[PDB]
C-alpha cells in the first residue's frame, strides 16, 4: 500500500536516518517533498562509517558540500530492478549519470551493489545502498 513520500520512508528506517539528517542540513528536502518521479539511493550506517576520516570530516562539515553529493544520490528517472533489464544510463538531480545495471539478478549503481531495491513510494522509488556514491 505504501506510507507516503520517500521522505516518510527514510525516517521510518534507522539506516536512512543519517541521510535524512544530511538532506535536512543541505536543504534537499524540498525535492523529495514533491510528488512525481524520483529514484533515491539511501546509504546505510555502514556506508557512513566506511567513509574516510578525511572526506567525511570535510563533507559533513559544510551544508553546500552535503547538498552537492546528495544531488548525485537522487536519480531523475524511476528505474526499479524489474525495469532496468541489463544496464541503463540514469540521470541524477546533480546532472551527472548513474550507471545502474542489473546482472545475474544483481542490481548495482556505479559498480556499488544495492542492498534492498524497489522500495515503493508515492513520488518515486528508493534503493537501499550499503555504500555511498562519490563522483
Amino acid at each position: 500500500a505504501g506510507m507516503g513520500t520517500v521522505m516518510d520512508v527514510l525516517k521510518g528506517d534507522n539506516r536512512f536516518s543519517m541521510l535524512v539528517a544530511a538532506i535536512q542540513s543541505a536543504g534537499l528536502t524540498e525535492t523529495l517533498n514533491r510528488e512525481g518521479v524520483y529514484t533515491v539511493f539511501a546509504p546505510t550506517n555502514e556506508a557512513f562509517r566506511a567513509l574516510p576520516p578525511r572526506e567525511r570530516s570535510r563533507l559533513l562539515g559544510d551544508a553546500k558540500e552535503l547538498a552537492n553529493i546528495l544531488k548525485y544520490h537522487i536519480g531523475d528517472e524511476i528505474l526499479v530492478s524489474g525495469g532496468i533489464g541489463a544496464l541503463v544510463r540514469l540521470k541524477s538531480l546533480q546532472g551527472d549519470k548513474l550507471e545502474v545495471s542489473l546482472k545475474n539478478n544483481v542490481v548495482s549503481v556505479n559498480k556499488e551493489p544495492v542492498a534492498e531495491p524497489d522500495i515503493m513510494a508515492t513520488n518515486g522509488v528508493v534503493h537501499v545502498i550499503t555504500n555511498v556514491l562519490q563522483p
